This record gives structure tokens, sequence and C-alpha cells, in this order.
């Protein structure tokens, strides 16, 4: 037992009981944990996850120091989730330099001028949203945000993976959706995850039982799947999407993409950007209906720039700001990631304090983005925050939504652009209001995932 590794050091925290830790503590969830003990303990505090040493951080230079300034040295990898198996080379699992390796061969791909050339298959499923969206509303019952952006979530990393265009929403049982369904996230207070957190000596026992946390059937499917999709289409010779620009690239420093590992990068982006958007883009939703002010200036602002559902379009979406401001400020209310984890590989003083190897550095985004002494009325869904004239007064290591520094979202650019194409063309055909079933307030759930308690169902209205 290492329970005592930070009152040694001086460090305040919760106590620890034997072998369990401050696991106890999550009864109500990462979240309201991390707020109480950042309440309770000030800046930085120290928990045990099992045995696992965890220091909280809010200081803006030692999060800079810890996701920038020592990511390649100290701070690069994040703590292992359980058995992973062949995943172990997806870019978010790998480790030191077989990361730096990936995250080199990969960063061409989420290029602009990539992201840009991807915008028409994105909109196009815009419209597929917008006219599955039409039938639900007219059929006079309450909306599941949940199901909708889900489908068109669902639609667009596929799609951008190879043109296996879907109805999602209209093929439920397309193999290929029954599969890429399964690539939710990973309630880490389950059972399961809290029972191998205690018992990380349980890991290697599972892995030579060839039990995996990303289920076999559906990685087997979509490893027979890329490997028939990457020969039997595209080499009797293309369309731009993450496959390809992965194919393009294995035949041109450290290179090679094998081909398994073009698979297990593949499967880590639908893992990424499936429940991540459509979970934030209902977020988005509910605040917008909660606050019609809000929606109606979005509203406005967009049909301002998009004259006559004008279809939008890259250099578009920059422009328009409101939309930019209301996307950004559901981020600060709902960071989906909640807290951004770094592994100390080595024994090193920060600005500081001193940090012991092995132990985990955790960065409380969603405690930080609601901490009263950085944002006034915290708890109110306020856009002008992120105005020109406000932004500069926020600090970037305090608002670490898609995290800072070299292992920040590869995807990031991607994710907003790919949730504003939608907001734009539903906002620019219909508009959402409180329903019977809406809750408010949105009470958030208590388990290891930031969702709603009750999934968010809301009243759609075709404007015209
Ligand atoms: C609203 C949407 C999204 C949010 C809020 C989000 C947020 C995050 C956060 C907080 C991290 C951890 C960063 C850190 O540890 O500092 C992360 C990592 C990552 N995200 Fe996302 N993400 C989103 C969408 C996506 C999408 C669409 C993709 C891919 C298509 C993606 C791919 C990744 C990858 C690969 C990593 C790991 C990067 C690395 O290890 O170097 N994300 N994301």
């Amino acid at each position: 037992h290492s329970h005592g590794l930070f009152k040694k050091l001086g460090i305040p925290g919760p106590t620890p009981l034997p072998f369990l830790g401050n696991i106890l503590s999550y009864h109500k969830g990462f979240c309201m944990f991390d707020m109480e003990c950042h309440k309770k303990y000030g800046k930085v505090w120290g928990f045990y996850d099992g045995q696992q040493p965890v220091l909280a951080i809010t200081d803006p230079d030692m999060i800079k120091t810890v996701l920038v300034k020592e990511c390649y040295s100290v701070f690069t990898n994040r703590r292992p989730f359980g058995p992973v198996g062949f995943m172990k080379s997806a870019i978010s699992i790998a480790e030191d330099e077989e990361w730096k390796r990936l995250r080199s061969l990969l960063s061409p791909t989420f290029t602009s001028g990539k992201l840009k050339e991807m915008v028409p298959i994105i909109a196009q499923y815009g419209d597929v949203l917008v006219r599955n969206l039409r039938r639900e509303a007219e059929t006079g019952k309450p909306v599941t945000l949940k199901d909708v952006f889900g489908a068109y979530s669902m639609d667009v990393i596929t799609s951008t993976s190879f043109g296996v265009n879907i109805d999602s929403l209209n093929n439920p049982q397309d193999p290929f959706v029954e599969n890429t369904k399964k690539l939710l996230r990973f309630d880490f207070l389950d059972p399961f995850f809290l029972s191998i957190t205690v018992f990380p000596f349980l890991i290697p026992i599972l892995e030579v039982l060839n039990i995996c946390v990303f289920p076999r059937e559906v990685t087997n499917f979509l490893r027979k799947s890329v490997k028939r999709m990457k020969e039997s289409r595209l080499e009797d010779t293309h369309r731009v999407d993450f496959l390809q620009l992965m194919i393009d690239s294995q035949n041109s420093s450290h290179k090679a993409l094998s081909d398994l590992e073009l698979v297990a990068q593949s499967i880590i982006f639908i893992f990424a950007g499936y429940e991540t958007t459509s979970s934030v883009l209902s977020f988005i939703m509910y605040e917008l209906a909660t606050h019609p002010d809000v929606q109606q200036k979005l509203q406005e602002e967009i049909d301002a720039v998009l004259p006559n559902k004008a279809p939008p379009t890259y250099d578009t979406v920059l422009q328009m700001e409101y939309l930019d401001m209301v996307v950004n400020e559901t981020l600060r209310l709902f960071p989906i990631a909640m807290r951004l984890e770094r592994v100390c590989k080595k024994d090193v003083e920060i600005n500081g304090m001193f940090i012991p190897k092995g132990v985990v550095v955790m960065i409380p985004s969603y405690a930080l983005h609601r901490d009263p002494k950085y944002w006034t009325e915290p708890e109110k869904f306020l856009p002008e925050r992120f105005s020109k004239k406000n932004k500069d007064n926020i600090d970037p290591y305090i608002y670490t939504p898609f995290g800072s520094g070299p292992r920040n979202c590869i995807g990031m650019r991607f994710a907003l652009m790919n949730m504003k194409l939608a907001l734009i063309r539903v906002l620019q055909n219909f508009s959402f209001k409180p329903c019977k079933e809406t809750q408010i307030p949105l009470k958030l759930s208590l388990g290891g995932l930031l969702q709603p308690e009750k999934p968010v169902v809301l009243k759609v209205e075709s404007r015209d």
C-alpha cells in the first residue's frame, strides 16, 4: 500500500481505505468528486484510484508545464485502461516514441486542406439528418436527440472512412452499423473497470485469455472490412476519406503504417468521434431550447451569412461567430472527457511541487470550467463569455475541452466543423423548444461518462 505517499509529500486529499483507496467517493461520479475535492483542498489534492496515486493540479502554469512543456519528456502517456490487445497500437493508447511516430503519420490527415475536401460528404448527411428530423417532427411526438444525432455522427466517421454511405437511422440493421454502433465510450466506474483498477494484476490474466475491452466480434469484422475495402475497391484505381489518406500515406522519418495499425487508428477515430459528437450536439440543442433568445440570434446569424437555406461551406462556417461562441460555451459546461490525465514517467519538480515517478497527474477540466474564481455565474449558459472582445480573458490551460499540448484531440478541427455543419442546417430548417418530458434543469449521470440522467427528448417545429 502506497497510501500515504501524499502526506509524506505534504499534499492534501481524502483518506484512502485499504485496497479500495478512494473509489467509494465515485458514487456521485468523477465530476462531483473533483469539485468537492477542489473546494475542500484548494488548488492541489491527491487521491488513490485503488493503489494508483492520482495528483490533481489547477495551476495554469503547472498544467502548461505538464500538457505542453514537459510532454515528450515526463508527461507523454495516458494511464493504462485495461486488456487492449492489438488496439495498443491506436494513437490514443500508444505510449512514448511509438505514439510520437503515429502522431506524425496522422498529423497531415487532420489538416484544414483535407477537412475542407471532406465538408461536401459531411454536409450531404446534414441534409440526411434534416430530412430524417423532418419526419419525426411532423409525426407530432418528442425527438430523442440521442438517436438522430447518434445516426448523424455514425453516418459521418463511417463515410469519411471510405464510401460506405448509409442512412443508419433508416438502416438500423446494416451490419456495418450494427458493429460500429457498439463502439461506445467506457464508463470507467462500471464494476469491471473499477474491479480492474483495484486489481490491476488481472489485466495480464485477461490478455493471455485473449479478452479485450474492444469487442473482438466488432474489431475482427472491421479488421476484415478495412482489408477487403483497402484492396477489392481501390486497387482498381480515389475518395477523400481518413482510410484513403492512410492508404495513400502507407505508399509515401519513422513511417510504414502496419496494415493492422491502420485498422486500429480507424477503430479509435470512430471510438473518439461517435458518442462524443452525439453527446455534445444534444447538450447544445438543450441549451439552445432552454435559452430561445440564443437559438433565434444563432438562427438569424446563419440566415444572414447563408441567405435562403443556402448550403453550408468551409469558409462560411469560419465567419459565423455566435455559433462558435454557443459551441465553445456548451463545451465549457459539458467537457465530455471530464478529466485530462498524464503519467509521470520519472521523478521531477515543476514550478515548486515535486512529482514522484508512476503518479497520474489529473487536470479536473469539469471543475476548472465551473470554478467561480475564473467564471461569473458558472452554472449560467452565457455564450457572450467567448466574444472576440472577451476571449483574451480566457486562460487556455483552464478551458481544455479538447485538451492542449502535443497530445490534444487530433480531430478537434473536424469535430467542431462536423457539429457546426449539422447545427447550421438543423437550425436552418427547424426550431427546438422545451417539451413536457424535457427535464429542466438537466440532471447529469452519476456514472463515469458525462451524460444526461434521462435522455434529452424535445419538441421540434419546422419554421415554415
Ligand atoms: C466534441 C468532440 C470531441 C471532444 C470534446 C474531444 C475531446 C478530446 C479530449 C479531451 C482528448 C484528450 C486530450 C488530452 O488528453 O489532452 C481527446 C483525445 C483524442 N481525440 Fe478527441 N474529442 C472529440 C472528437 C474527436 C474526433 C471526432 C476524433 C477523430 C475523428 C477524435 C480523436 C481523438 C484522438 C485520436 C485523441 C487522442 C490523441 C492522442 O493521443 O494524441 N476526437 N479528445
